[PDB]
Formats: structure tokens, sequence, C-alpha cells
């Protein structure tokens, strides 16, 4: 039993809700919140911009130190950093950005990072400003993640379409 509330159950392990991931994180304080990161951990917009704003830019300060030490992530890769006031940990995961021409096949690799964590709050990777089809992203999520994932879809209209079209 966990603290996530109001999710529709899509599969044995995947749940979905129309919710702002920032507000959901502040309420649940999950062990792991997933960020829709880029390789530079520059959290300027999209999900990352919103999460970072909610940390009063502390996420960005920590991220800049991480990059200065380790260099950029790989597309499809991840790193674990602090969750600040939102969660115990933030798993920064880099899905491919279609508006940068990156191979959508790397989306499965990106979701594989979720399997290292027993429970996660997460957005659909490569969705929104990353330009991928969110319906496809949901399919890859369900077919790749085996741990318990609670997906927050900010757009109510997109949420209804994701549910109604789910196979
Ligand atoms: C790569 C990538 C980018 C964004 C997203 C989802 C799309 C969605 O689920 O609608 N965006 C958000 O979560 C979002 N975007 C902007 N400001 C926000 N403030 C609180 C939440 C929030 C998914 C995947």
């Amino acid at each position: 039993v966990n603290s996530f509330s109001g999710y529709l159950k899509l599969t044995d392990n995947v749940y979905i809700k129309n919710a702002d991931i920032v507000e959901e994180a502040k309420k649940v304080k999950p062990t792991v919140v997933v960020n829709a990161a880029n390789v530079y951990l520059k959290h300027g917009g999209g999900v990352a911009g919103a999460l970072n704003k909610a940390t009063n830019n502390a996420m960005q300060v920590e991220s800049d130190d991480y990059i200065a030490t380790n260099g950029p992530l790989k597309v499809g890769g991840s790193c674990v950093l602090s969750g600040h006031n939102l969660a115990k940990h933030c798993l920064h995961v880099v899905g491919p950005n279609v508006n940068k021409g990156e191979d959508i096949q790397l989306l499965k690799s990106a979701y594989e990072n979720f399997n290292q964590h027993e429970v996660l709050l997460a957005p659909l990777l490569s969705a929104g400003i990353f330009g991928a089809d969110p319906i496809h992203s949901l399919r890859v999520c369900v077919d790749t993640v085996r741990t318990n994932v609670y997906l927050a879809v900010f757009d109510k209209n997109l949420y209804d379409k994701l549910v109604s079209s789910f196979l």
C-alpha cells in the first residue's frame, strides 16, 4: 500500500492520473520523482522547468555541479540526484527529443531506467516539448517498465485521449 490517490489502473504496475506532477510531488513526497531531463540538465522549460521552479532553482544549482564533475548524460540515460522539497530523490531521465532529430528507439532505453526503482512518480517521456506522440510513449512505458509507475499527465484533454485509446 502506498500514498498515491485517484489513479486509473492501466496494468498490473502502471497507474495514470490527470495531475500537475509538481503538485502531486508536493502532496505525496514520493521516494522518486522522474524529471524529463536533457543531457545538460538545463531545466529551462517543460516538466523540468516546472520541477526546478518548484525547488526555487536548487535543482538547477545541484545539476550544474553534477555536469561540471561528470559531463553530460547520454540520450536514453539517467542520473539520481536530490528530490529537494518534492521527493527523496529525483531520477533525471533523458528521453529523445524529436524536435532535435533524436532516435525515437532510444525511448525504450530511457524507460528502462525506471526499472532500477521500485516505485516512481513520472511524466510520459519524450512527450510535450520533446515532440514524441504521447500515445506511443505510454505504449513503450507499459511494455518496458516492470516496477510500479504512477504517471501524471498535466493536460486533461491529453489524459482523456490516452485513457480512451489505451489498448
Ligand atoms: C519531455 C516532457 C515534457 C513535458 C511533459 C508534460 C506533458 C503533459 O503531461 O501534459 N508536461 C508537464 O508535466 C508540465 N509541463 C510544463 N509545465 C508544467 N507544470 C507542471 C507540470 C508541467 C512530458 C514530457
